């Protein structure tokens, strides 16, 4: 088939293009992944020396870019004053007060080494306060290595009695609550399905989740590891919803291993916690001196207009691919059907073709097609739109019809 | 009481000594005397927020093995920083790092990196339950495997909902009975070669070999958590004892002092689907530290220094006829108010003596955990050992009438 032949030609060209990534894949021991050597601003250089504009943004973790001066200088100063300090430094409280300033909902904060640990600690506190064991999750959600529900479950997930609902469907959730209301300790939900395909949550869906959690005595945990960037106080500030607990992710720690969980005092008074000097310093400098509300607003508005530009590339060529998401985070889907839950993403060869083609054009993003803008990426948007335009113009006959 | 009045006087002097740590505690209260707040560090020394310099004997609970300012590690972090933060999920550093770790622990046929030892032990347990299909996990009272993997109280309401079965440390008879009862359901036996939080209680070697025997006989895996004990040799206590675990978990110093953990072992057991750690600074710092600084010669010298030094401190106790003891292995030890031989947590059966000692040695410029833990770093030298031994000598001489009798 022309689709198979074209993806084979592009994949052979990719493999012949990047022998050093192949050698590293061999030494570390489905085409090999790209192995990146260096980075600067919105640019990434692989081990073969090819420069790319990094649209993937490290799955929203690299919001500040690879070489921001304020963060680099903060990390250098923290390094020079000493590594592996004791369990008590000023940096932790300064950082916690900055976060609470941004998320006043988080009456008490605790730091972890990852968002996975943050969600685990939140679930632990939920089960401890309520004494209940069942946790309500949603198909396609990803809260960590042992908190994955893309398959509806994972055999590696921690042995919580997880209840699985379909995203953006409050009828099924109300029925599941009728069934397990007494046993529901927590409702863990992302304001946008990150791994599920950047499926935005309908606002009524989240408001009704809050209502139901209140009425059945379960807590509401918002996994804002990804969506916390949607405003200075995240999507929860955007919608006026107050969860019992909130979890935040790695970019809050300046690009290094960090997570945070917190909220109600009575619930969180139960509280190894993360205070690494470099992480505290980088996250603090980044939040207080770089991540201004105006900078985040510019970034998310640019992301919105830029997703519009892409979808209009699709619309003009009558090709039914779409970018879905919110603000500066989107992801390409081979179907043009409106996506409400995981069941709606119901062909990876077109996505692979797109990924390889934009790589050949110098555009870097996830093979699943997710893009997360960083502060450094109008010229980058123009180049990205022109690259997508040229690729779709050339490969138009291989894509579905709108 | 003379002890109560002396500890009250020492605590009042501590509070008057460190107003800045108190101010930091107050400001942190927005989100048992107050803890010391540390400002900077250099080598084996720490300077607090009030400007006092201390010899750092606690070594950050075994994590600060390299010291606070080691040059090659600093340069590795600087170079990685300049080449760029937040690189993609695939870089060369992770494989170089994994090969060095596998060199040190060739038992770890497949390795995976995590952001913490808590995450490493959790992922190891996940792999155990997945391969075996069983739900019960055998742990030991007093063990600490992470924030949600803590068993000092015999359990915690925060622990992940594994069906953990708890035995008493260094007791294979009770373990054999519990294994006879739950053998078919035991997915893993998770054990530290030394009770870290339990009070640096070394595991009897026959106890670990018999845990291996039972794991083999009933089909459970054996997870050795060497987050703390991995420093006892180039291949950890498992290399020291000739034990081959089904899984091994390693801790933060392998990642150069930053958030890092590792778990690995058998191929068939081992392995989006899971977030793995490839942080640029962590990979670079841990790699440079292991390959250029954490040599077997340096680690051997350090553990020998720890052995002779525990002898020196315990002999301060013996000469002064005081029943306090330092227990542990190599360069890791801990003070206990009793002189009774410690085999399990139940043998630690008064915290005011430890608090008095801690505050007095602080006044003398020696820093360690209020619980009394010491973990020497590569920077602490014979002079540091001499100063610590003389400090303990003077403190026990002055506070002689307040301590128990041997």
């Amino acid at each position: 088939a022309e689709k198979a032949q074209a993806i084979a030609a592009a994949r052979n060209t990719f493999a012949r293009d990047n022998p050093v990534s192949a050698g590293h894949h061999e030494r570390a021991r489905r085409p090999f992944p790209l192995v990146i050597a260096q980075g600067t601003g919105s640019r990434f250089q692989d081990v073969d020396g090819h420069a790319y504009v990094n649209f993937l943004g490290e799955y929203t973790a690299g919001l500040f870019g690879h070489s921001h001066p304020v963060i680099r200088a903060a990390v250098e100063r923290a390094l020079a004053v000493g590594l592996n300090l004791s369990t008590q430094t000023e940096n932790e409280a300064l950082f916690a007060e900055a976060v609470c300033d941004r998320f006043p909902s988080i009456d008490l904060v605790r730091f972890t080494n990852s968002g996975t640990e943050a969600n685990l600690m939140a679930l632990a506190t939920a089960t401890a306060i309520t004494g209940r064991k069942t946790v309500l999750a949603f198909d396609g959600g990803y809260h960590g290595g042992l908190l994955n529900f893309a398959s509806g479950h994972a055999p590696t997930n921690a042995p919580y009695h997880v209840v699985l609902g379909v995203y953006n469907d409050v009828e099924g959730t109300a029925d599941l609550l009728k069934r397990h209301g007494h046993d529901c300790a927590a409702i863990l939900v992302e304001p946008m399905l990150g791994a599920g395909g950047c499926v935005p949550a309908e606002r009524a869906f989240l408001d009704l989740l809050r209502a139901e959690a209140s009425r059945c005595g379960a807590l509401l945990i918002f996994d804002e590891v990804m969506t916390s960037r949607l405003s200075g106080g995240g999507a929860q500030e955007m919608l006026g919803i107050s969860a019992d607990l909130t979890t935040l992710g790695k970019y809050i720690g300046g690009g290094m291993s960090f997570g945070a969980f917190g909220g109600r005092r009575d619930l969180m008074e139960r509280f190894t916690f993360n205070n690494n000097i470099l992480t505290m310093s980088a996250g603090h400098a980044a939040l207080t001196q770089i991540y201004t509300r105006q900078a985040a607003s510019d970034l998310s508005a640019s992301g919105d207009r830029f997703r519009a530009n892409l979808n209009r590339i699709a619309v003009e060529n009558q090709a039914p691919l779409q970018f879905t998401g919110l603000g500066s985070l989107g992801t390409i889907h081979f179907s043009r059907a409106p996506i409400r839950s995981a069941g709606d993403v119901r062909d990876q060869q077109l996505k692979e073709l797109f990924f390889f083609h934009m790589l050949r054009k110098g555009i870097y993003l996830a093979p699943r097609g997710m893009y997360a803008l960083s502060l450094e990426i109008d010229a980058g948007r123009d180049a990205f739109a022109e690259a997508l335009a040229d690729f779709i113009g050339e490969q138009r006959a291989l894509l579905m019809a709108a």
